[PDB]
């Protein structure tokens, strides 16, 4: 149950989502745990129903090593 | 049950969504978990239904080594 | 249930969805748990029904070694 | 049970969502748990119904080593 | 049960949502736990309904060692 | 049960949302608990309802070492 | 139950949100507990309901060591 | 009116004399004015007589333009 | 008039005259004026004989433009 | 007149000349204006007889412009 | 008239010479007026004789402009 | 007339001469008037004979502009 | 007329000359106005001879601008 | 007329001779009027004769401007 409206009336835009650069670098590491929703008009629902969700993002691990 | 209501009135658009660059670099993750969504009007929707959904999203992982 | 509406009147569009450039790099990973779905009117839906769902996105995994 | 509404009447945008810029680093992690939504007209929603739900972001885990 | 209202009448806007730049740095972390949204009119909603929800962000861990 | 209203008139606007620069630093952390919304019109909802939540946000920990 | 206006007639704006400069430094950590929402007309809201709730926000712990 | 003596006992050698690498560059110029000997055993003279000598040695020249 | 002697005994060499590594340049200049002599024993001799010699050496020239 | 001796008893050698290494760079000028003489055994001479003599050296030069 | 003796009596050696690393420079440079003598016995005469001799060596120089 | 004598005994030498590393600057001059002579035994004589003799060595020059 | 006596026992060495380290710089300036003589055993000579000698040595020169 | 003696035992040296590093800086200026004579046994010598000899050094000269 719910109502989402956008409206945009853009003339010009430029956008940009996720960038990254990495020059010389070790172990870079971009994380997103969701959509990655982008643009002129961008838009994003989700709807996570039921006891004892988990939604976990880690960059990275290292054990024992 | 729901409504979703998007719209764009665009001259002139210019979108990136994800966008990685790695030079010289060792063990690079760029590492999204859900939809990568890109456009003038990007729409996106999800709906987990279900007790105990579990959604991970990792970069890497090393062990023992 | 449910009803989702899109509607792009655009002029000119430029878009770009995942775009990844590796030079002289070693284990470059670029990793989407869901789709991608990319153009000037970019949609997406996704319904996960069921107990119990899993959505991993692992970049990579180094074991023992 | 809810109502959202967005208008944007832009004539110029230019917008960035996640931006990283790593140079001779080591272990980097940019790290986000929810989605990435990014345009001239962003909207994002969530909704997380369930008892008991976990949300983690973690940038990086050493153990043992 | 709510209702939210945005409107935006922006002649020109230059948006930035999270940047990060490390140069010869060693594990830089920028963690973020909820959802990233950007862009000229920027809306993010989140309902997180059931009793015992956690949310958790840490930059990093490092044990024994 | 709310309402929430936004209007803004703008001519001209620049936004930064979170920003990070690291050189030569050692264990660097930028750690947000909740979303980061960013934009010329920013707006933020979030709803948490059920006894015992818990919103943990940590930098870093260290731990035996 | 409540309500919340804004209004903002701005003809010129620069907002910063959280800025962090770290040269030649060790361990820093830069943290927030809650949500940050910036813009030219920044709104945030949060309704925390339920008997026990928690809301910790720390830049680090060393424990042993 | 000279005399020039060279005597060599190598057993191995690993010799290079004018190297050049050029990636993606525009007007690289690698300019040598004089003879270019290389060998394990390298010996070059050059005996210039004559009042005025001019000996030049440009890598280049943009005139006008 | 003179005497030059060289003498060496050498059981393992490995050597590198001009060597120059352009990359994404604009407008590199390696420029000798004399001789490249290399090598294991590497001898060079010059006698410029002559009033009113010149030895000119340049990277580059802009004029006018 | 004169007398130059060079004895070497070397059982292991590693030499380098000039070196240069170019990345990402405008109006990059490595000039030498004599000899680059290399090798395990380097041995230089030069004799310049004659009232006048000129030695010009220049990295670049710019005019008008 | 004149004596030059040299004698080495080395197991191992590393010699380098001039060396340049730019990066993302602009007008970057190295100038030598004289030769570049290198290796593990390295050795260079010169001898100037006229009245009036001129040995210039310039970076660069800007006119007008 | 003169007599120079050089003897060296080394187990082992590691020898840099002129070592130039530029990152992000803009103008950054090297500039050397006589040789360079490098090397485990470095030798280096010079003999300038005649009245007026001028060994000039700049930087650089900017005029007028 | 003169004698010059050099004798060097060395069991190990490690030598530098002039090194320089622009990071981020404008205008820096290495300025050497003789040889550069390096290396475990390294000799020098010069003999200017003639009435009016000059030896200028300038970082840099603006003049008018 | 004259007598130089140098004997040097050394069984470790580690010899540094100019050595500049500037970071964001504008004109640091490194001079040296005369030789740079740098090693485990660094000997340097110059005879100027001739009446009226100069020797000048200048970091840098600003004239009008």
């Amino acid at each position: 149950e719910g109502v989402l409206y956008v409206g945009s009336k853009t003339k010009e835009g430029v956008v940009h989502g996720v960038t990254t650069v990495a020059e010389k670098t070790k172990e870079q590491v971009t994380n997103v745990g969701g959509a990655v929703v982008t643009g002129v008009t961008a838009v994003a629902q989700k709807t996570v129903e039921g006891a004892g969700s988990i939604a976990a993002a880690t960059g990275f691990v290292k054990k024992d090593q």
